[PDB]
């Protein structure tokens, strides 16, 4: 999956990410409505609102707003783990929940595996908005319960061990 850059500028920096911090690990969100995931890192680069994340994916495209080696107010956990040190994923489309969110969940599985190879995180430490404090973020993947399953996708890079075939 290819991911695009268009990173938040340094001005901002400190009202998406204030501090500078290494991801340890990753948190996944569901979209609660539909757009392309540029629409939503440009909008959010540019949010003066608290919460942030990293990395947007969509069925079409993969869009990074936050800087990884910077933390991401995401969960609203404060100093806790994900706002410090973890990476927010928001999955696109998942409010459409046919193709669009298949696509955008499945593209969000090759982008996701990258950052546990590159910043040596585990499968362990992805964890939902909900694994933190409570908001239900992954609603589809929870209420389907296709979390695990995304998770084991992730593992691997989408064909693991977790679709009987
Ligand atoms: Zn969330």
């Amino acid at each position: 999956m290819e991911i695009q850059k268009k990173l938040v500028d340094p001005s901002k920096y400190g009202t998406k990410c204030p501090y500078t911090m290494k991801p340890k690990y990753i948190t996944v969100h569901n979209t609660y409505n539909d757009a392309p995931a540029e629409n939503e890192v440009s909008y959010m680069i540019s949010n003066n609102n608290e919460v942030s994340f990293h990395i947007a994916v969509d069925d079409k495209k993969a869009i990074q707003g936050i800087p990884l080696e910077r933390n991401a107010w995401a969960c609203g956990d404060g100093n806790g783990s994900g706002n410090r040190q973890s990476i927010s994923v928001e999955i696109c489309y998942s409010k459409s929940g046919g193709d669009r969110y298949y696509k955008a969940e499945d593209n969000a599985v090759d982008v996701v595996r990258q950052l546990m190879s590159m910043y040596n995180i585990p499968i362990e430490n992805v964890r939902t908005h909900q694994s933190w404090s409570g908001k239900y973020c992954p609603h589809r993947m929870l209420a389907e319960g296709r979390w695990g399953a995304f998770i084991q996708k992730v593992k691997n890079g989408n064909v693991a061990t977790t679709s009987p075939t």
